[PDB]
Order: C-alpha cells, then structure tokens, then sequence
C-alpha cells in the first residue's frame, strides 16, 4: 500500500501484521514525518502535554548475568565495579525528591548483594518521602518481586529485549524469552505498574522481529514501554556490530504510542547518545517521560551499559534542572503528580 494508505490504516486502528510492516519499511521523508505528526498527537490528546521526571539512580554496576550487547557483563573484566551503600542510596533519592523528583528508579546489574532484603528496606526508606518506587533490578524469583511489593515499590522495568526468543537466548545466554516473559507476567499479577520495551537494531534482528515487539507490547499491553536503539559496547563480544538506526527507533516509538496511546513511553538517554538531541526528537514523536541521571560521582561513569552516554560528565546534580529547562524549551510542563498510567478505556 502507499504511505497514505498505510497512515489511514494506523489512523482507523487497522493493526495489523501487513499494517505494521510496511509502516516500518517505507523510508519515505513525507510518510515517516506524518507518521510522528499522528503520533505526536495521539501523545498530546491521551496523555497531555506533562512530561514526568523519572530520577534514575544506577546503585551497582554488579552483574551476575552475561548479556552479549551490555557493557556490565560479567565477563567484562575492563570495569570499575561499585556499589553505592544503602545509606548513600537513600540519601541520593532525598537530594532528588528534594529537587522536585516525583520518581525514584532504583536501577542495578543483577548483584545478589541486595537481594532481596536490601532492597526492601531502602524501598521503604524512599516511599516515606511521598514519591513513587520503580525498580529495574532484572530478573529475580517471584518471592523477591513478591517483598518488593509489599516493602512499597510501585513499577518495575523489565525491557523483554527482543520478542524473537531464538535472538533472545543467543543475546541472553543465561536465561530466555519464556523466563523474561513470565518475570513481566508475574510482575503484573502482583500489581506492578509494569514496564517492557526493546533494543532496535540488536545483530540478527530483522524488520519482521520489530513487528513482533509491536504486536507483543499491543497484547500485553504493558503501563511503560522502554526503547532505544543498540549501541556497541567495545568491552563486549558485539563491539564491532552496527549501531542501532536513530530514526528506525523513532519509528518503533511512535508506533508503540499510536498502538498503546495511554502508556508512559521515555525518551532514553540511548535515543540522547545516538543523535545529539534524540531525546527532544523522541518526546515529539510520541514519548512523554524523561529519565534524568541521578547517580553521584565517581559512580556515574562507570555505569556503562553502552559507551558515550551523554550524562557522564555532569555534575551530580545537573540533570534535574537540564531536563526541567528542556521541557520548558519544548513548550511543555513538568508532571504535577506521580505520572502513574491514566488507563482510557475504550473499544
Ligand atoms: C529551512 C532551513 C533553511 C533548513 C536549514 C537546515 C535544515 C534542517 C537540516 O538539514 C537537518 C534536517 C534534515 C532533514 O532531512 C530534514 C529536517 C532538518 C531538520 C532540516 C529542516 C530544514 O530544511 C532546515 C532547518
Ligand atoms: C523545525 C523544522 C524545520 C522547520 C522549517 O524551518 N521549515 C521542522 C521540519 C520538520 C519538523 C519535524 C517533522 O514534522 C516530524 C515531527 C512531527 C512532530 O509533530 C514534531 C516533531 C517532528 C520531528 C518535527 C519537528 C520540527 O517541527 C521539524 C524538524
Ligand atoms: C534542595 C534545595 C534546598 C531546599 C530544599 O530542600 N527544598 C525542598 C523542596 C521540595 N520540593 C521540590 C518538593 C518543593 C516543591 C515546591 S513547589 O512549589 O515547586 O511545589 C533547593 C533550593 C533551591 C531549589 C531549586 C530552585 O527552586 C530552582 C529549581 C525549581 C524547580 O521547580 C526544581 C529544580 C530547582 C533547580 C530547585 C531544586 C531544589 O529544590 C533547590 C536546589
Ligand atoms: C542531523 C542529524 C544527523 C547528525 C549527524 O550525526 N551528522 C539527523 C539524524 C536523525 C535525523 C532526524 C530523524 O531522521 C527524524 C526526523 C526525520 C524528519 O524527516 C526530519 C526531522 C528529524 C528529527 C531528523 C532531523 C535530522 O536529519 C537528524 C537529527
Ligand atoms: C533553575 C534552572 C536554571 C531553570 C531552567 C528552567 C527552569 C524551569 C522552567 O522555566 C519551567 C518551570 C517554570 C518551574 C520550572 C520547572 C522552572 C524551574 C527553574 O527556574 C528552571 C529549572
Ligand atoms: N549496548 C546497549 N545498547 C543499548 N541499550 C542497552 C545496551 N545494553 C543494555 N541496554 C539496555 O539497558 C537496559 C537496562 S540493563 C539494567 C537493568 C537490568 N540488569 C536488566 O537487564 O533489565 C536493558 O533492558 C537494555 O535494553
Ligand atoms: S542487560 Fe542487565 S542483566 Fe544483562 S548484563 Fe547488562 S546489567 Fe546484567
Ligand atoms: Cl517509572
Ligand atoms: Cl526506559
Ligand atoms: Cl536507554
């Protein structure tokens, strides 16, 4: 079908496999424009004009686990491993609660350390302060996902990768698709505000797998939705691998609105590292939540998922304020309250 066709279809909520495809293949300048503009407006008229601040604190770089793409592979001996001190944590969440922060994500390699008790009380700590929890702490037993919940957190972020469980175990050799999804199942039966989400671009992955992770958010239709593109990491076995496409990406993202219009869907600091600007770009085609950098000196620079990220060499307490100018700047306001999923019912 032509570019106009594909957009009516989208706009009449024809979903459907052959929609989705084409949508992802043509790389026309008018159709990829139209297709931010709808998205940018279906943001606009579910969600409104607030972007809320996440303040992400990344407590350990520790990991147990050995994902192929991640710089905090185990295996990657070339890093400075820390852990910041529950103390410390509690105390950094204060700082940004203090500067207006209505969200703390709690965001970590898989380090046994904290699990799960540590966790716990450090979760109880924060929701004293009158905010929201998010934890992104990976793949745990239900039990400990079980504690969490009752120790206060609201959300958990669980990106499911890739949909393709073939790639995902390649990519994951510890683990797989079944067992990611079922962590994300499990959240959402013990009431998470439930975050997924994607890498686009991952070696091996194809247009057709981008269409699956579209259909697999739209059937589980998941609170938060996390993507951005894959970046190189030179101390890992895809060091020489082909980054991720910026405006690909952007397409995922505005199609991930479009088919969940009232989900919370950032704009990641990879979309701000790919592309000076990414992140402005992605909250204007279809993404409405910001997560600033909020882990202190000397930890920030050794958090290293991917290389290049644009927050390094901030001071700690930069970021807050560069995202409250940047919501400003982009004619929009800041979150008034927690910014938990406003579910629009409808048919
Ligand atoms: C209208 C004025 C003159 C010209 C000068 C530089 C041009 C932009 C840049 O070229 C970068 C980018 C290239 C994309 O292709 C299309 C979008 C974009 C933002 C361009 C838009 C527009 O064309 C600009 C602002
Ligand atoms: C500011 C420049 C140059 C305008 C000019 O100088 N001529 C114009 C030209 C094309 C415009 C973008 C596209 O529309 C796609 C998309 C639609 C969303 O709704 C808002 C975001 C986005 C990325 C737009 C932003 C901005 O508006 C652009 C870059
Ligand atoms: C942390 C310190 C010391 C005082 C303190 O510990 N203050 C706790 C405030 C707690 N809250 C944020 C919940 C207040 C909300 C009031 S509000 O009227 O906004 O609802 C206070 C003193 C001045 C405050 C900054 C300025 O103001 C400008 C700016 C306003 C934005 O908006 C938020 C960001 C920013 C950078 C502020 C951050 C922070 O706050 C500062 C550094
Ligand atoms: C200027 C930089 C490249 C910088 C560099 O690295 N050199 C390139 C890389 C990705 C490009 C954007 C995306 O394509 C999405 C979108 C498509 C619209 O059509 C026009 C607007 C917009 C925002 C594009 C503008 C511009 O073209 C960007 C920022
Ligand atoms: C303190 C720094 C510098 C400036 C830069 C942008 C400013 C914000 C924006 O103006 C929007 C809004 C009014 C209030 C709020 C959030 C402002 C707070 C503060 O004034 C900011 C953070
Ligand atoms: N090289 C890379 N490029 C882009 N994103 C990456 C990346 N390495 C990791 N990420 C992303 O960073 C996210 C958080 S990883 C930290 C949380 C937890 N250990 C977990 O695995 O869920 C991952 O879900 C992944 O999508
Ligand atoms: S993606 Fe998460 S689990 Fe995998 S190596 Fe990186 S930090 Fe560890
Ligand atoms: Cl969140
Ligand atoms: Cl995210
Ligand atoms: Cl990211």
């Amino acid at each position: 079908m032509t570019g106009r066709e594909i957009l009516e279809k989208l706009e009449r909520r024809e979903f459907t496999r052959e929609v989705l495809k084409e949508a992802l293949s043509i790389n026309d300048r008018g159709f990829n424009e139209a297709l931010f503009k709808l998205a940018d407006e279906i943001r606009r008229k579910y969600v409104g004009d607030e972007v809320h601040i996440r303040a992400i604190i990344e407590f350990s770089n520790v990991c147990r686990k050995n994902c192929l793409y991640c710089g905090l592979r185990r295996d990657n001996k070339n890093l400075k491993r820390y852990r910041m001190t529950p103390e410390e944590i509690v105390e950094r969440a204060r700082l940004a609660v203090q500067f207006g922060a209505k969200t703390i994500v709690l965001q970590s390699g898989e380090d046994p350390y904290x699990m799960p008790d540590v966790i716990s009380d450090i979760v109880k700590e924060i929701k004293k302060m009158g905010v929201a929890v998010t934890l992104s702490l990976g793949e745990w037993p239900r039990e400990y996902y079980e504690k969490w919940k009752e120790a206060g957190a609201d959300r958990y972020l669980l990106r499911h990768e890739t949909a393709n469980p073939v790639l995902h175990r390649k990519l994951r050799p510890d683990t797989s698709f079944e067992n990611r999804l079922n962590c994300l199942l499990t959240l959402k039966e013990l009431g998470y505000e439930t975050g997924a989400g994607s890498m686009v671009g991952l070696p091996g992955q194809t247009i057709d797998d981008l269409v699956d992770d579209l259909l697999f958010l739209k059937e589980h239709d998941f609170d938060m939705v996390g993507i951005g593109p894959f970046i190189p990491h030179p101390d890992t076995p895809l060091a020489n691998e082909k980054k991720g496409d910026f405006t690909l990406t952007l397409k995922m993202v505005a199609l991930t609105r479009i088919l969940l219009p009232d989900s919370n869907i950032p704009a990641t600091t990879a979309m701000g590292t790919i592309v000076p600007g990414g992140r402005e770009i992605t909250l204007r085609c279809g993404a409405n939540v910001i997560m600033p950098n909020w882990t202190p000196s000397p930890y920030r620079q050794l958090y290293q998922l991917y290389p290049g990220k644009i927050c390094v060499f901030e001071k700690d307490t930069a970021c807050i304020p560069c995202v409250m100018k940047m919501i400003e700047l982009l004619g929009r306001k800041p979150g008034r309250d927690w910014g938990g999923r406003k579910r629009v019912f409808e048919t």
